[PDB]
DNA sequence: GATGACGATT
DNA sequence: CGCGGTAGCAGTAGG
DNA sequence: CCTACTGCTAC
DNA sequence: CGCGAATCGTCATCC
């Protein structure tokens, strides 16, 4: 056969056709690895080869067949989309598969062009979890007998290899979970190197030779059982409610008996693979696509922010998107393709009416797209550059707080935090709408002034509502509003029953048969609207032309209707929820919300209203003010002790001439003999992520270095006057922190209110400059 | 008209069709900006709009029509030019007629638009190549249309520089004129430079300004007697005319020509070809043809210099797209990331026949195979690069890099103009690319021959040393530089002075088979097999071809038809330059060389032999060893002086109680009164790129920071005793440097031999490790 | 039935 | 997870 | 002769 | 300088 991305095995379809394997890989780069391994003259005699092995590309993610089939009774009818899929239709041609056959007898199977198919997917969760599950679901849906009789197989490859400086042999892992456990449980990985294999093509020469030296001893066969049929419907059927049930809990790990049994005979039940590999993907896809309720960010957008703060710290000089993306993927350990990261960066910096972000993390330099095309008319990442919206970020995400956040560790190293805790509840302040596994995500930004009133009343005791709001929250009866935002909207909003709705604006003119549309409902792109209207034969009966005179950010569509306005009212219908002229031009939109978010420790959580998201975020922000303030108190005490000792050394440096002492170790003794405290200076000047316990526990690992590396410029008494000034100001700050801790209703309430005013100033300023500053 | 990537102008094809403009842009990103400008209702009615403007993208670089017409019959377009989606799409939108000549005002009034406006990027690729190609399209078919102003241009800046406070930036239209302007400035410490790689890079307040002044920034092209010949020079089928034209630099326009252009906004095509198109072509030669000193193009030099920076603290491996981003930022890369990621991958490939016998990087992952010519490499997201630091440390000494002349991009230091490696790298690799005017092709010279020549030139004790120096003086060959055979299991033969490459085969009459066990030099396996079966004459005697090649090796099974072996010998003649199986299976290959390189001064140079490239490289490497040694002498003198002062303070630190002085000034007064020299410590500790005289004049004009920033631990007698040794080792090294300078046959000859031995050991190690060094 | 959307992924 | 179009020069080949 | 490949560095 | 095939979960509309 002549199929694209297919390299035939020599004996395929011939006398020895049942001795051949079809290696299905994720893409061309993975095919290049398989080609290299099958072309080894020094792997023999059991080394695989093109005598009995073929290659075919799966084209990345294949199509879910279970969701494109209609049952018919006297029959399973395949849809167009499934019938005309090039990748799957190529696999059917290469294998000589027949949808009418059920392949139960070894006669019936011996007319196939290959003996089996071996899924050589990448070990990333997308590969073994998603793509492999889709392939298993394809065969189970059409030819379940082939799974019973061992036709569907798998090649196991590592996902992580960690090498030691000594040992010539690495430690190999097949799951990020099991490596991360191994990494934290290790003492330190100081002389190791960790390598994550996002695709097959990442394996090096001597690594490829090892994998093919043990090829068939890494090939596993799939098996079927009664439990499989229902599980395939759970994970890949049409009812997402089951996914909502399955994804409430984490994966149930394999027992020591199941693991040992599987590896001894190299057989994997389809039910176990769906429960472990496929499910682990499904939970992971939720973490990628569903944002956290604390900061309203996905993992990519949080890595992009954390990387942005690092990259745009020294300079904040603009950098092109493709350059910034590489920095993010390197310093924040990003295990996926650069295409999806570069696009996320652009979507994170877009600022137009209807955009996802009312308060974008970055400033966009260049053509970043327009409302009229929904932001998809942005320039390629090679031209446009981003730049941190540093005034907003510095106020919304305080730098002091970031040391105290819990952090994700990828490849054995610290990466982005598990979550940020912004000063205002950012998860309800922006727009969002994307699907995921099991749950959909959709948010419509809440009004800024309502958020301020509510949050400020919770913290400001002098606010009239302070008694009363806390009493209301304990009994879950809400008194203050959280209404949809009206910013960047030239229309109005209405609330009917259980939904809020969005309304455009229009103007009629009787002198010359025109309707001028000057606003569309929230998040509606102009071009698609015009297209969608002219695609109506009902309406276009009465329109002769539609002309678009909108400006870059505004909307102005002139619609030339003979006297037909009367019919429109008759042909359509007028209610208290929608004018007929507003039915004629679809100027109405329903604010459907799907408030599903991710938990701090991990998992899905469903919210019923925007109020609960605010109430759930407040304790984390309340508690975080304690740690900063508590830690500042602890560090200030130590810095005072250190500076006081240094000023005492400067006062004793002239008589206590260090010039005469022989060694570094001697000089450390004479400072101890003079009553100087041994101090762990590096931790005092730069505590970084040190917890309070670590602070007090390691502050005594002294070395007297804080004196010995003191420069001569510090001996000058003006530098010493600045030190004594610094001591007095730190001693003054210490007493304000003690008061700020003993504050009501909780430590740091006044600090929270100050920073709330600071964030508001940044938003007001950004809003007046179109987030250009 | 329903043309792809075309947004119809409202009055196109109507009464007011001659008032409508077609904006031709470089691509989609540029189209989106024009859309933003055409859709401003506050740009004043002055601003243009979609009432009278259309957009179409040119698809990047358009097709050269002048080389796809026979036209002698008038204007006969070949299939490829007839079926060009971009060009025939512009003909569809405008309603152009190849049979019309557009002399009269009927014929121009039968056009769907009034003119076309080239809104190309201001980089030399845009206005020089693409616009010149577009002008050549209209000039070739409808010269009258250019006479009457149908072809136009929108002028846009290429660089903008902003000063703190000042609101209006200074704008440039040529990188050369900015680079000149930058050097004459005092310092760019309070400026910011910005390069516009495409139109889409302009920001909001910039786009609003450009469209506010749209009508007065559009220029019209005009024709003259000299234009027709110049269009044939630059875009015709005689490369010899390009070879003559590109010998010379661009001749800048006089203030009279500049004033005339800007006063009426009309540009002669001859002038545009002479400045913009030529400036591109000269630049393209520098981009694509490598320098004869280091054998690198401009991009590969940026990739090396960027690699040394990236992999300096940590030779930790990085993905190609990550490293590519690093290079484009730190080395100022003004082009697309696609060709940069590709150049990086080709720079790290190591397989038989690959361009590089001595790759700059180590490749971790699938970096491609001999069988597909390296086009089966993984996507840049999977594979990783890593500096071949042992090779880089020896071939490109770090000390030398401080002394090279450097390129300055955006007013800042980038990659060097050229490296001067320890061995002549331009004759040590394989190369083959076209360019403007000249082609480039080299076949790597044998390493043992390279060593013999270079070692004899430097080692006075070599028997051939006296005799070799006589040979360079008269350009006569005494020693051989034969093509390299490394990673080649075939044969090489010499006829006249041309080398040929031979595969290897084994015949088998027991079962009518020819087994090919090697292909000629640089011949890719897959393309070779196809080339054989696409000839029906050869396939007459072939029933099957089977490919059993291994990772680097070759084993192609060729099965013949029953009684063909006797008939092949007659049908395929047996000469002394190939027998009848090497003609039959095309197992011979000629090492054609095109030794054209780029000069240090910025021009092309043609060489006649590989000897001349070696002879031309030797002076640069000889002088660099001198310059290096002289500067070390200068720095060592200063560091000794500085350390001597520091140790004298440590012995005087007890009496000179800095504790009692109030400010640094007092401290500066009291040390000077004690005879301490004011020193420019930063320059003495870190000379960086300071020239020797530049060094000599400022190192003794600084202050007392070398004293004031001394920490207390240095006052300990152990720390001052370590300094006194450090001074003593520098004083010994100073006397050794004076010996190396007083050396024969030239200063630093013995060091050159040392570093040659270091380079060979590194190459031997890489060759034993498959260029993994692990 | 058939055909669209998003963000973060292959 | 992949995909093309274009220039430039000069060799080869096939037709 | 015409037309089609092939490379690297670009759009 | 540009091009595409796929998933997922609700929502929409045209015939
Ligand atoms: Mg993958
Ligand atoms: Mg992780
Ligand atoms: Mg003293
Ligand atoms: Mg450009
Ligand atoms: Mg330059």
């Amino acid at each position: 056969v002549d199929v694209d991305k297919y390299t035939r095995a020599r004996n395929a379809g011939g006398k020895r056709a049942q001795d051949c394997m079809l290696l299905a890989a994720e893409g061309d780069s993975a095919l290049s690895l398989l080609r290299t391994g099958l072309t080894l003259g020094k792997s023999n005699p059991s080394g695989p080869s093109f005598d009995f092995c073929g290659m075919i590309s799966l084209g990345g993610v294949i199509m879910n067949a279970c969701k494109k089939v209609t049952n018919i009774t006297t029959i399973m009818v395949r849809n167009e989309q499934l019938t005309n899929n090039k990748v799957l239709q190529g696999i059917v041609q290469v294998l000589g598969l027949d949808f009418n056959c059920h392949y139960k007898t070894q006669e019936e199977r011996a007319k196939l062009r290959y003996g089996c198919i071996v899924a050589c997917v990448d070990q990333d969760l997308d590969g073994c979890g998603k793509i492999l599950g889709l392939l298993l679901a394809y065969f189970h849906l059409f030819w379940p007998q082939l799974i019973i009789h061992g036709f569907v197989k798998r090649l196991l490859t590592p996902l992580i290899r960690v090498y030691e400086k000594g040992k010539t042999m690495p430690v190999e892992f097949y799951y990020e979970q099991e490596f991360d456990a191994w990494a934290k449980k290790q003492t330190s990985l100081v002389n190791h190197t960790v390598k994550y294999y996002k695709g097959l093509a990442a394996h090096d020469t001597h690594e490829v030779k090892s994998m093919f030296k043990h090829f068939d001893n890494m090939v596993y066969t799939f098996t079927l059982d009664d439990s499989a049929k229902e599980l395939f419907h759970i994970y890949f059927g049409g009812e997402s409610e089951l996914r909502k049930r399955e994804l409430c809990t984490g994966v149930v790990p394999l027992t020591e008996t199941q693991t040992q049994s599987i590896h001894s005979v190299r057989r994997i039940p389809c039910s176990l693979h769906l429960q472990v590999d496929t499910k682990a993907y499904k939970l992971d896809a939720i973490e990628r696509q569903i944002p956290n309720f604390l900061d309203g960010m996905t993992r990519a957008r949080r890595k992009i922010l954390a990387g942005g703060v690092k990259c745009f710290a020294s300079n904040n000089r603009e950098r092109k998107v493709f350059q910034f993306g590489g920095y993010v993927a390197d310093h924040m350990f990003y295990h996926h393709g650069d295409m999806s990261l570069n696009t996320s960066i652009i979507k994170a910096a877009q600022y137009y009416p209807g955009s996802s972000h009312l308060y974008p993390v970055f400033i966009g330099i260049g053509s970043f797209g327009s409302r009229h095309l929904g932001g998809k008319d942005a320039g390629s990442p090679r031209y446009i550059s981003v730049q941190l919206a540093s005034e907003f970020i510095k106020t919304m995400f305080p730098a002091e707080d970031s040391w105290l956040l819990p952090y994700v560790f990828e490849d054995g190293q610290r990466a982005e935090p598990e979550y940020y805790v912004p000063v205002l509840p950012l998860a309800i302040m922006e727009y969002g709408a994307n699907p995921s596994e099991g749950w959909k995500y959709t948010t419509w930004a809440r009004q800024l002034e309502d958020i301020l009133a509510l949050v400020r009343a919770y913290v400001d005791k002098d606010n009239p509502k302070h008694e009363l709001l806390h009493y209301a929250i304990k009994h879950k009866i809400t008194i203050l509003p959280l209404r949809p935002s009206n910013y960047n909207f030239k229309g109005h909003l209405k609330r009917f029953g259980q939904y809020y709705y969005s309304y455009g604006t229009y103007d009629i003119s009787e002198q010359r048969n025109i309707i001028t549309i000057t606003e569309l409902p929230l998040r509606v792109p102009t071009v698609a609207y015009i297209e969608s209207i002219k695609k109506s034969s009902n309406r276009m009966t009465f329109i002769e032309e539609i002309i678009d005179y909108s400006s870059s950010e505004t909307i102005e569509i002139l619609v030339k209707l003979p006297n037909s306005l009367n019919r429109i009212v008759e042909e359509f219908k007028e209610t208290e929820e929608q004018d007929s002229i507003e039915n004629f031009l679809r100027l109405r939109n329903c604010l459907h919300s799907h408030l599903n978010f991710v938990k701090p420790k991990g998992g899905i959580i469903e919210f019923n209203s925007y109020y609960e998201i605010l109430y759930a975020w407040l304790p984390y922000r309340r508690e975080l003010y304690q740690k900063r303030l508590m830690r500042e108190h602890a560090v200030l005490k130590l810095r005072i002790i250190m500076e006081t000792a240094i000023v005492r050394y400067i006062n004793e440096s002239a008589e206590l001439n260090l010039s005469h002492y022989e060694d570094e170790k001697e000089a450390s003794r004479i400072l101890s003999e003079h009553g100087f405290p041994p101090l762990n200076h590096t931790l005092i000047i730069s505590p970084e992520f040190a917890s309070i316990e670590e602070l007090n526990q390691k502050a005594l690992q002294g070395c007297y270095t804080y004196i010995l590396s003191l420069q001569a410029r510090e001996l000058l008494i003006a530098a010493k006057t600045r030190r004594v000034e610094k001591i007095k100001k730190m001693q003054a700050r210490l007493d304000k922190v003690e008061q700020l801790l003993q504050e009501s209703p909780f430590p740091g309430a006044s600090v929270w209110l100050e920073e709330i005013d600071a964030v508001e100033k940044a938003i007001i300023k950004g809003r007046n400059t179109q987030w250009k500053f």
